[PDB]
């Protein structure tokens, strides 16, 4: 790798160690072994009256998901200034990258905080297992149950915290986003950030000389996981007369799939 390219790598990773709250460093350790075990309905309670000493726990918990999605869509604007030319993008293509990125990277990223058991929640203060969300009532059971299928077979990759950063800013770069203006200066920003996670990867993962275009078709498969996921956010949000969605993520879903 070029010294430029080589720099660039490392640009990604540190604005991504800067701007995002949990990293895979960080929540191995705390996994590692002290979380507050949320497993059923009283721990949960008990969760929930550490933070508000009515609505459906199921509600709460579909609320409590979104506040995590909106600190995301932050870090991710500032996340996004690292890539070489997004700044430079017309202010459109920038809301548009963004708007059809998001979900894609958190559900990305989110895998960092999960294992076969359960995950990591409320900026590392709890636990909550898989058993439990899968115990919930119709339709919110069937909300993370995809996304540790897909985060079982994405941790197997053993991406590091440098692999990842540079997988985000892959997401983000993608140039066949519909209503993008500048398509052409946005396909030279992809190569760009591509080229790097290409060669990132051949030297951070030598034992795994498939790993790039295995992690292409993860790209593929969170596009589809994120279509299917708003498909069931808008399900629950007409049904379930308690759910409501934040304006912020409604207009993220707005017109998206
Ligand atoms: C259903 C909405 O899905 C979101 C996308 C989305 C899906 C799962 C998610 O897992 C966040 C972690 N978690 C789970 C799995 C249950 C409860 C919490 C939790 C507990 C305490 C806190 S304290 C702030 C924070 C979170 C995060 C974002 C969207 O559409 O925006």
């Amino acid at each position: 790798m070029t010294a430029d390219l080589k720099s660039l790598a490392k640009r990604i990773y540190e604005a991504y160690l800067k701007n995002f709250n949990m990293n895979k460093v960080k929540a191995r350790v705390i996994l590692s072994g002290p979380p507050f075990v949320i497993h059923d309905m009283e721990t949960l309670c008990m969760a929930e009256k550490t933070l508000v000493a009515n609505k459906e726990a199921e509600v709460r918990i579909f609320h409590c998901c979104q506040c995590t999605s909106v600190e995301t869509v932050t870090e991710l604007t500032e996340f996004a200034k690292a890539i070489p030319g997004f700044a430079n993008l017309d202010l459109n293509d920038q809301v548009t990258l963004l708007k059809y990125g998001v979900y894609e990277a958190i559900f990305a990223m989110l895998s960092s905080v999960m294992n076969k058991d359960g995950m990591l929640v409320a900026y590392g203060n709890g636990f909550i297992t898989r058993e439990f969300l899968k115990s919930l009532r119709k339709p919110f059971c069937d909300i993370m149950e995809p996304k540790f299928d897909f985060a079982m077979k994405f941790n197997a990759l053993e991406l590091d915290d440098s692999d990842i950063s540079l997988f985000v800013a892959a997401i983000i770069c993608c140039g066949d986003r519909p209503g993008l203006l500048n398509v052409g200066h946005i396909e030279k920003m992809q190569e760009g950030i591509v080229h790097v996670l290409r060669l990132h990867l051949q030297s951070n993962h030598p034992d795994d000389i498939f790993l790039f275009p295995k992690l292409l078709q993860k790209m593929a498969d969170l596009r589809q996981l994120v279509t299917e996921h708003a498909q069931l956010v808008q399900i629950i949000k007409k049904t379930e007369s308690d759910a409501a969605l934040h304006p912020l993520l409604q207009e993220i879903y707005r017109d998206m799939y």
